[PDB]
């Protein structure tokens, strides 16, 4: 079981040894185009690059570069994105994105300033009456309706293919207290934030991967991700047991380089699917005290 682990590298205080062992083995793959010289100003991070294998291709002629990786969980049946937060420069690049691949759902887990540094392009529209168009990728963007909680802010948008005129929408789920490099304040408010996504159908096979980013698109990212996929194995054959959690990082790790940034974020990477466990193995009243002790309200 992973409480069982969980409390044999808890008792002996081995998070940190286990992580790093975890950065060891991970996958280690070229990502040729991510570091061609013309591609320089489409990547927020020097570090943070795309494996050419797993990269999200553009359809355009031009270029079709962007930091974004298909995380492809055959066994668990589920798909994500991962990618940076939008550059100035790449904020089309995002959108094209979102539609050649047909999402349903984006989900940011960053603000776009953290300590006082500038993590992410305004990629959306904060006003109704104000869309966004983006020229270069042909695509515009309205803020359709929002709702606020305390922790978190969910958004209707309409995404318009301004060359057919069809238009989608996108429900954006963002996550406004979850400090980079650091865990959500309670696995409770995470799993509330989690089960909110699930629930729109983003998440769902009828739609295209959702796409998940932070600043990186690594830390945070892999965090939500990973406890996602683990609480789907678990729930494919009711049986905690069978879910390796860092087998299954380590597979998320052949798509996308550093998922999950620091031993902290591992740790909470257990609790949060040792509590969502809870939930799958039949007691559906957990997920109301997720709400509660999450404090939405407000
Ligand atoms: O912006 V993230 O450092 O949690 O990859």
């Amino acid at each position: 079981e992973m409480e069982k682990e969980f409390e044999q590298i808890d008792k002996s205080g081995s998070w940190a040894a286990i992580y790093q062992d975890i950065r060891h083995e991970a996958s280690d793959f070229p990502c040729r185009v991510a570091k061609l010289p013309k591609n320089k100003n489409r990547n927020r991070y020097r570090d943070v690059s795309p494996f050419d294998h797993s990269r999200i291709k553009l359809h355009q002629e031009d270029n079709d570069y962007i930091n974004a990786s298909l995380i492809k969980m055959e066994e668990a049946q589920r798909s994500y994105i991962l990618t940076q937060g939008p550059l100035p420069n790449t904020c089309g690049h995002f959108w094209e994105m979102v539609w050649e691949q047909k999402s349903r759902g984006v989900v940011m887990l960053n603000r776009v300033m953290e300590k006082g540094s500038l993590k992410c392009a305004q990629y959306w529209p904060q006003k109704e009456e104000k869309e966004m168009i983006f020229e270069d990728t042909n695509l515009k963007l309205t803020l359709i309706s929002e709702d606020i909680k305390s922790y978190y802010t969910v958004r209707q948008l309409e995404l318009e293919n301004l060359t057919t005129q069809e238009t989608r929408e996108i429900l954006h789920f963002h996550y406004t207290t979850w400090p980079d490099f650091g865990v959500p304040e309670s696995p409770a408010s995470f799993l509330n934030f989690l089960f909110k996504v699930r629930e729109s159908g983003s998440l769902s096979p009828e739609h295209g991967p959702v796409v998940v980013h932070c600043s990186a698109g690594i830390g945070r990212s892999g965090t939500f991700c990973l406890a996602d996929t683990c609480l789907l194995l678990m729930d494919k054959r009711k049986d905690p047991s069978s879910v390796d959690i860092k087998k299954v990082l380590l597979e998320m790790r052949k798509f996308r380089m550093g998922l999950i940034q620091t031993a902290d974020q591992l740790r909470f990477s257990y609790l949060a699917v040792i509590e969502g466990a809870k939930f799958i193995m039949g007691d559906s009243s957990v997920q109301d005290q997720w709400k509660e002790l999450s404090h939405e309200d407000l």
